[PDB]
């Protein structure tokens, strides 16, 4: 797979691009993670902006350059064009399953006002928001969800996690569960399942109602609620 | 407000922490963002991993060079601690809002198989995760985090947008509505109210149920229905 990031900031991709776990693919051949500075492609002005038709107080991404971008990226039907929006369907797993499938993806990045709706017919795939929270650019939602879709190519049970410690066994008086240093271990599963309803319990009860409890699960939860008296 | 990320890949911020319009309040005394190098508070070995006791497949963060690190950075109670998780509440703006309030946060950016609790029942008080998909590392997280937190520092009607086209008029054959080129606002104003009916009609009808429709609301879409035959 190769993907595209058609953007007015190149440069805030230098730091992620390399020195994250990104290297993993790009140095094996299996694909090619490269930048495209979208003002090459800009008109009497160097701009990508325009005003709207009909009027209003934002700027509107133009259609033409875009259209030209996606011509010399040579973004062929079956090639993913996914446009970073507030309104988009909020990334999910399914949706990065989905992408890490297809031979080549690229983002259009900058936040506008406006999209030409010309782009959103007839270039633009996907359409995909982070979550009801605002951002001030698409670029790192690009990083992000680039993360999860490579990472997911070919190289819960239902309740909140046990807790973990690693050493010291002591610390400033807070000390590790003895039952984790002997070496029981029928114990230390039967603990970490005890914490595991325990916390869920307490913090995620919504998952406790889809949990097949079973008597001995009820038995941990009842005793544990009359410790607390 | 200040801003602190520990991690052991302090140059995946570079390109962000500058090029990004994060430099409104950096530069205007407001905020101060800056990257801490973790392996700055590593023990025999320089590592900040080490084995769970009662055994386990994967490393744990071990906690003092966490405490360390937040001694030094004079992380205050009243200040914010945040560990980038799976299970962490999935990131929101009533979380982004809550955030932006604080005169100080740090984040814990690096991925773990597990993390000493003792960090988190004394350390950290915000869990949060970006949404079920999984991600390599916690540093774009906590970027893409910062973004939403710092511009809403101070420096939908329920349905969907009406789609926005700009100059040219005419595109390969695709072109503008005429309307929007009539200068008649109220038809202007008319016809973009009909398609951001339609358009959440045919794509998120959920949306039209929790919308209190008029009388002509029901008239458009009754028409539009009508003309698909």
């Amino acid at each position: 797979m190769k993907i595209d990031y058609l953007t007015l900031f190149p440069e805030m991709f230098d730091g992620v691009l390399n020195h994250s776990i990104m290297k993993r693919a790009q140095e094996n051949n299996k694909l090619q993670i490269n930048t495209v500075n979208f003002r090459d492609y800009a008109n009497k002005h160097n701009q990508v902006d325009d005003y709207p038709y009909g009027g209003g107080q934002g700027m509107v991404l133009k259609p033409e350059p875009v259209f030209n971008a996606m011509e010399d990226l040579d973004v062929t039907e079956q090639a993913r064009v996914i446009l970073m929006c507030p309104q988009g369907e909020p990334f999910s797993h399914q949706k990065a399953v989905e992408l890490s499938k297809a031979d080549h993806i690229v983002f259009i990045c900058g936040h506008y006002e406006g999209y030409d709706e010309r782009i959103r017919t007839h270039l633009v795939t996907d359409e995909i928001s982070m979550g009801d929270y605002v951002l001030t650019g698409g670029e790192l939602p690009a990083m992000t969800m680039t993360d999860a879709i490579v990472r997911l190519i070919p190289g819960s049970d239902g309740l909140l996690e046990f807790p973990q410690y690693t050493r010291p066994r002591e610390f400033k008086g807070l000390t590790v569960p003895d039952v984790l240093l002997s070496g029981n271990h029928a114990n230390i599963d039967a603990w970490r399942h005890e914490q595991k309803l325990i916390r869920t319990y307490n913090k995620r009860p919504d998952l406790i109602e889809k949990y097949p409890l079973t008597n001995a699960d009820k038995q941990i939860l009842e005793r544990y609620k009359i410790g607390l008296k």
